[PDB]
């Protein structure tokens, strides 16, 4: 109806771009054959199950945009579009690459993401002008050796498929800079992967890799190496020191029991190292002695029972996550870690903290949730940069009076402890915003000085008896308690 007039409009305008997207089109009219001047046809977001043979009359088409339709194929007449440069077939119902697509040898850009494709035929070698090929989110089990004739490829995306291997002939696609293989079933990578010398983005997470080829050392433009969720427990001893632009290394969710063995400069370039969810039973002595730029270490969910003798020499570390290990002590040498801003120690077996904690002048966040802490050291008072202090689920009965010296503290989590009272010095926490006191069964009062925390907007007190406060006030909840402390206490300003 309106597409009749829009096709008609295009005819009289002689416009070389036709946009029929988002028009609920089920059947494309035959008359589209008349608009032979078109170089761009936009049919995306429609209801098309098929393109008519008349589309092959649009022999000047350079762009055919068909995403978000219900196509199963394309007309054999598309053969006649000898100038077609980009075909966009995302989000359709293709069970295979349409036969005609294998003859569109002028194509440089082919988008096939989100279909039902299982096989790439050997005839893929005909599309040797392709620089962008995306077949992400399909059902592909293997690629043909003839992928190696796509020598102009820059981006090859086959993420979210069923690949178990990659043909060694991928090593002939020497222009590739972005190769995404994540979320496949990959058991290995070919030793020829090193032939991809301009490789700068390699997607490998969520596969079944048990090793990395040593030839990957040749891909020295790589700026990230994310091996998350595989089956890796070692690395080629030469690999990391060859990746001289490597910024970040993720070994999370693998089966490392020991740090990978590497050169002296194995960690000399990365800023971030993520080894969370492995089986690592110790951190080697000296492992960060040449890691001047490494500032984030994540060791969460491993098997650590202690820390190396030179722990206190990690002077560049800024964020350290040792959550979900089996640490029983933090050594006094933690005083060495003068750059630390974030220290996460939740879910260990700590009973006390070293006095040396007080040397962490830049510490902003300290998370001690789910330990066995029985006290805090007085030297906590010197953490003047501390903003967030999480002590949830410990065995604390009192806090040091010096807790009130934490000028910058905004978040204080004391839920699930054994507290009998809060110090009056809580009132000098001028910046306190969130105070969690829930599930302290022996906490029977709150100090009037709590009224002095003018920025206090959240406090939890569920399952505290608070029997030294009036029953109806306690039943009113945090809002009523704070108002009561202000009105009955001695601190009203006027
Ligand atoms: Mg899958």
């Amino acid at each position: 109806a309106e597409v009749i007039k829009e096709l008609n409009k295009c005819r009289e305008e002689n416009s070389m771009r036709l946009d029929l997207s988002k028009r609920s089109i089920h059947i494309l009219p035959s008359s589209i054959k008349e608009l032979t001047q078109l170089t761009e046809l936009y049919l995306y977001s429609n209801k098309l199950q098929s393109l008519p043979a008349e589309v092959g009359c649009l022999v000047n088409l350079m762009t055919l945009a068909l995403s978000e339709n219900s196509l199963t194929s394309l007309p054999d007449s598309l053969d006649n579009l000898k100038k077609l440069r980009m075909l966009d077939l995302r989000h359709n119902k293709l069970r295979e690459i349409p036969s005609v697509v294998y003859r569109l040898d002028s194509l440089t850009t082919l988008y096939l993401r989100f279909n039902r494709i299982t096989t790439v035929e050997k005839d893929i070698k005909n599309l040797s002008k392709l620089s962008m090929l995306s077949i992400r989110e399909n059902k592909i089990k293997q690629l043909p050796a003839e992928i190696g004739e796509l020598c102009n490829l820059i981006t090859l995306d086959v993420a979210h498929n069923q690949l178990e291997h990659l043909p060694k002939e991928i090593g002939n696609c020497t222009q590739i800079t972005n190769l995404d293989l994540q979320h496949n079933e990959l058991l290995d990578l070919p030793d020829t992967i090193g032939n991809l010398s301009s490789l700068s983005r390699l997607g490998l997470r969520y596969n079944r890799l048990s090793a990395i080829p040593r030839s990957l050392a040749k891909c020295s433009a790589l700026e990230e190496l994310n091996l998350e969720n595989n089956n890796i427990s070692t690395l080629p001893e030469s690999l990391l020191s060859s990746l001289v632009k490597l910024n970040s290394l993720t070994l999370a969710r693998n089966c490392f029991q020991l740090y990978p063995v590497g050169g002296p400069s194995q960690f000399s370039t990365i800023y971030s190292l993520n080894m969370e969810h492995n089986r690592i039973n110790k951190i080697p002595f000296g492992i960060f002695s040449r890691a001047k730029v490494l500032s984030k270490l994540n060791m969460k969910d491993n098997q650590l029972t202690s820390l190396p003798l030179d722990f206190g020499t990690w002077t560049s570390m800024v964020e350290l996550n040792l959550a979900t290990n089996q640490l029983t002590k933090i050594p006094e040498d933690v005083s060495g870690l003068v750059s630390l801003e974030v220290l996460i120690l939740s879910n260990n077996l700590l009973k006390k903290l070293p006095h040396g904690l007080g040397n962490l002048r830049k510490l902003r966040e300290l998370d001690l949730e789910e330990n066995k802490l029985e006290s805090l050291p007085n030297e906590i008072a010197y953490l003047k940069d501390l903003q967030k202090l999480v002590l949830t689920n410990n065995q604390l009965t009192t806090l040091p009076r010096g807790i009130g010296h934490l000028t910058n503290l905004t978040h204080l989590g004391l839920g699930e402890n054994l507290l009998t009272h809060l110090p009056e010095e809580i009132g000098t926490l001028e910046n306190l915003e969130e105070l969690y006191l829930n599930d302290n069964p022996n906490l029977h009062s709150l100090p009037f000085e709590l009224a002095l925390c003018s920025k206090l907007s959240i406090m939890s007190i569920e399952n505290c008896p608070l029997s030294h406060l009036p029953p109806q006030i306690v039943a009113g909840g945090p809002s009523f308690i704070i108002q009561f402390l202000k009105m009955q206490g001695p601190y009203r300003a006027m």
